[PDB]
């Protein structure tokens, strides 16, 4: 039976999966196959619920009739999994990739958690494009790159339960980048303590890697006491349209996700070309 999740479809999920969908839609503009690599893939999909963070996330987005055209692909995948019109299922990143990728493209998904891996495996049991491995995700940035197709989106989306996640993401990014330097790397991060993020970003600059874009949506100002008040996406080699797309949808997302106007929503270069 599909996993229940209290956090699935929260504002962080809306931003991450928005960005994942747009990157994927950009890579589909060329006929040649690409790889979708998901270092930390989770269960695949989530049974929702009135409680659950989704009420303040995807529920405030998916039935809006002023949807910016940039969200259509993402929201269309959510609708696919809730055809009766009642918000009951949220697709994880592997399923957004499963629905958006074409016949020719490939998926490589790892999940270590023994409760989620078997669910994740059955989601691709009949999909000859996809492989699912019970492996450490960070190790995949060495073992699976470059893809044979030499095109790809790599999503690095660890739990950040262990504070070492903030260093592993960066060294893993540098490991994969040396091997596949034209790939698009998307790193999801949460803002719990802002000092954590300043250090991680400083470590990313220290690698010298170029073309690093930062997309961050905050539902409250930085705090010392309130858990995750913001999340972001850091994109190495973003498709050329991504920055203008995010400038278009980010204020909209913030408007609908945070009526009170707390927090912020920003697109900026950590490191330009
Ligand atoms: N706290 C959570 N617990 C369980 N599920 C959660 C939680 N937060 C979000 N999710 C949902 O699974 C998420 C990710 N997914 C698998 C679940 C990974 N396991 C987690 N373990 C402990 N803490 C987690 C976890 N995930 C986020 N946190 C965070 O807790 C934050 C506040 O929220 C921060 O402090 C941070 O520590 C990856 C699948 C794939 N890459 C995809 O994109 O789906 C995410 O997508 C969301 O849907």
């Amino acid at each position: 039976s599909y996993r229940h999740s209290f956090h699935a479809g929260n504002h962080a999920d809306v931003l991450k999966h928005t960005v994942q969908s747009l990157i994927i839609e950009s890579l589909k503009e060329k006929d040649k196959p690409f790889l979708y690599l998901d270092t930390h893939a989770g269960a695949g999909r989530y049974q929702l619920g009135r409680t659950g963070k989704y009420l303040e996330g995807i529920a405030r987005i998916w039935q809006q009739d002023d949807l910016p055209a940039e969200l259509e692909a993402y929201i269309n995948v959510v609708k696919h999994f809730n055809r009766s019109g009642q918000l009951r299922y949220y697709p994880g990143s592997p399923l957004i990739a499963r629905q958006l990728l074409r016949e020719q493209d490939s998926l490589q998904l790892t999940e270590l958690h023994p409760s989620d891996y078997p669910l994740l495996r059955s989601e691709f049991q009949k999909d000859s494009r996809a492989r699912v491995e019970k492996a450490d995700g960070f190790q995949q940035l060495k073992a699976k790159l470059p893809p044979v197709s030499r095109r790809g989106l790599i999503l690095i989306d660890p739990p950040y339960e262990m504070k070492t996640d903030y260093q592993a993401v960066v060294s893993g990014i540098a490991e994969g980048y040396k091997r596949f330097a034209t790939g698009t790397y998307a790193l999801w991060y949460p803002v719990v303590l802002r000092q954590q993020i300043k250090r991680m970003i400083h470590d990313l600059e220290a690698t010298g890697i170029r073309k690093i874009l930062q997309i961050e949506l905050a539902v409250l100002p930085d705090s010392d006491r309130r858990g995750m008040t913001a999340s972001g996406m850091i994109v190495i080699n973003p498709p050329w349209k991504l920055e203008q797309q995010m400038n278009n949808v980010l204020p909209w997302l913030h408007s609908k996700l945070v009526p009170a106007g707390t927090g912020h929503a920003t697109v900026s270069w950590i490191v330009p070309e």
